[PDB]
C-alpha cells in the first residue's frame, strides 16, 4: 500500500504564519492578517477602504504576495 501522508497540509500561502514563510518577520499571524493590519493603519482603521484594498491580494500569485509583503511589511 501507499506510504503517502494522509491529508497533507494544503494551506494557502496567504494563510501561512508570517514567520514560517518570511525569515525577516517575527509575527506568528497569517500573512493575510499582517497585510490587513498594514492597510488598516494606512486607512485610520476604516474597514470599508481596507476590504477594497485587500480584495486584489486574494487574486495574487504567491510570488506577488511575497513582493507586496516585502514592500509594505518588511521594515
Ligand atoms: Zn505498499
Ligand atoms: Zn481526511
Ligand atoms: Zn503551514
Ligand atoms: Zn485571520
Ligand atoms: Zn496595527
Amino acid at each position: 500500500g501507499s506510504m503517502a501522508t494522509v491529508d497533507p497540509e494544503k494551506t494557502l500561502f496567504l494563510d501561512e504564519p508570517m514567520n514560517k514563510v518570511f525569515d525577516w518577520s517575527n509575527s506568528e499571524a497569517p500573512v493575510r492578517d499582517a497585510l490587513w493590519d498594514y492597510y488598516m493603519e494606512k486607512n485610520s482603521r476604516d474597514t470599508i477602504k481596507t476590504e477594497e484594498e485587500m480584495k486584489p491580494v486574494l487574486d495574487m500569485s504567491d510570488d506577488e504576495v511575497k513582493a507586496l509583503a516585502e514592500k509594505v511589511l518588511k521594515k
